[PDB]
């Protein structure tokens, strides 16, 4: 038993991280096959940041302007191209450690592991969720651009995020691996603001189920409610509305514990209106929303990867 | 910026995990050089558990009774010996992925990363602390015995824990890599109880400093206190007393923020006596004690490993 904010083993990704330098700027890159992916803002200087024209900036660059380092080994950049907000540097050597992978663009509410890097060197790994406002609450210091977020399905590493910048409020914004930003953000150093964030209802529910699985039942009751009655209350507290798709997804957890989704919703309804009264659930004094129903199953059933 | 419960990259450890089978029992093992380490309780059966005589049990075993699997490859056990509570299986092949490592026995209050495994396959990684009562609040399911805890210093993996069992209260107990249990526990399936747990004062302080570094200052005040006056209060709330060694260790963080340790202690004193009043620090409604002063520096300064 037990319940921790578990990240995926980072081994397969560690071998793909490299250092990319362009002029005075150095950040991280992702080496898969013979291509290195990194944020395109690596080609900007102090003056270009406020409002860069990446097309002009890139055309004024030659392959030799890009220094790519894989530990001690230097990679030769034999070509370069831009795909949206990421730069793709063709190198002469194919990464022999390239795992089976794919690129996926995730939806808000989904979670993934982040491998924070600096100078192409992995510093740590942590779990987090894509907030409804398309930002993530990460932990990044100067030099972390290029760090990636991923998930693991059996033997395939699914990359879903590349780190680009930090917003004034301290939250982070980035893109998928095809260079499309998550959210209404652009890679310019202009002051940008994220929309208002909401709580991920379906995740809080999955977490209450984990609590029940781990012996914490104090918040349960005999009542029930309807999807309509619940949503009315949820919206008053900045919670995402709950859909029928959410209800089905929570099925496996409902079966395992024998508590119907709508029953659990009525308990959540009470928690929102009456607070926790100095009580805790799974060691927390707040309702947690960064665990998806799948994360709960995984940790309460023990699924492994190859 | 940002502050997350960061674990170390697990890559170097992933390559050392193997599956160990003895009869009907299968658990995880750690393969370093030509030796595989695993809990010695892998040689017990249903009847031996209540009160096993490991000496007799081991002498009745032959090398061929131990099946060691490294993925698809089977390892030949050419010898075996017992060192306290761990079994050491000499194999014919030396792990080519053996990293630079060492074994260290940690003190309560220190943190480390746990790589949870099942059938020799890494499932996830998470950070945790050795509680003052010699248990850890982990997340382990059946088949997790043999999973290890470690830290990373530059390029050296320091192993400090091997998972052995779960206590009735849901917390976990294990040994160092030399087989000595942490705490007054023994590898028998008899009902055992951990002593009362206390809060790690020095860690809560390091965490308040992280909060200050991240813009959360609401809990600060102008007051100060003396180590003596603080401890008097701390003990009334089940907090470890604070020593002068703790004060010096917190030095780097004090300098960086410009807030004296004893000033921070007076703020903590207030928090214990007046509660947080529905406020949060770094996203938490409770005082967190699983971040050491070193973990805070690392994450608020960005140290990497090779
Ligand atoms: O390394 C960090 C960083 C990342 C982070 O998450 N937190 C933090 O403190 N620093 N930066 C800040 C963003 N910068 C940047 C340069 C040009 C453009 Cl055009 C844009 Cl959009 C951004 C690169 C360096
Ligand atoms: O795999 C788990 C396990 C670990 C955990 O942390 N949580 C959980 O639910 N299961 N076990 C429980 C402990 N068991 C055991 C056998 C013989 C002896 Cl002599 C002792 Cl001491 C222990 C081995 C299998």
């Amino acid at each position: 038993s037990g319940f921790r904010k578990m990240a995926f083993p980072s081994g397969k990704v560690e071998g793909c991280m490299v250092q990319v330098t362009c002029g005075t700027t150095t950040l991280n890159g992702l080496w898969l096959d013979d291509v290195v992916y990194c944020p395109r803002h690596v080609i900007c200087t102090s003056e270009d940041m406020l409002n860069p024209n990446y097309e002009d900036l890139l055309i004024r660059k030659s392959n030799h302007n890009f220094l790519v380092q894989a530990g001690n080994v230097q990679l030769r950049v034999i070509g370069h191209s831009m795909q949206n907000c990421v730069l793709k540097l063709k190198v002469d050597t194919a990464n022999p450690k390239t795992p089976k992978y794919k690129f996926v663009r995730i939806q808000p509410g989904q979670t993934f592991s982040v491998l924070a890097c600096y100078n192409g060197s992995p510093s740590g790994v942590y779990q987090c969720a894509m907030r409804p406002n398309f930002t993530i609450k990460g932990s990044f210091l100067n030099g972390s651009c290029g760090s990636v977020g991923f998930n693991i399905d059996y033997d395939c590493v699914s990359f879903c995020y590349m780190h680009h910048m930090e917003l004034p409020t301290g939250v982070h914004a980035g893109t998928d691996l095809e260079g499309n930003f998550y959210g209404p953000f652009v890679d310019r150093q202009t002051a940008q603001a994220a929309g208002t964030d909401t709580t991920i209802t379906v995740n809080v529910l999955a977490w209450l189920y984990a609590a029940v699985i781990n012996g914490d039942r104090w918040f349960l009751n005999r009542f029930t409610t309807t999807l309509n009655d619940f949503n009315l209350v949820a919206m008053k507290y900045n919670y995402e509305p709950l859909t029928q798709d959410h209800v089905d997804i929570l099925g496996p957890l409902s079966a395992q514990t024998g508590i119907a989704v709508l029953d659990m919703c009525a308990s959540l309804k009470e928690l929102l209106q009456n607070g926790m009264n100095g009580r805790t659930i799974l060691g927390s004094a707040l309702l947690e929303d960064e665990f998806t129903p799948f994360d709960v199953v995984r940790q309460c059933s023990g699924v492994t990867f190859q």
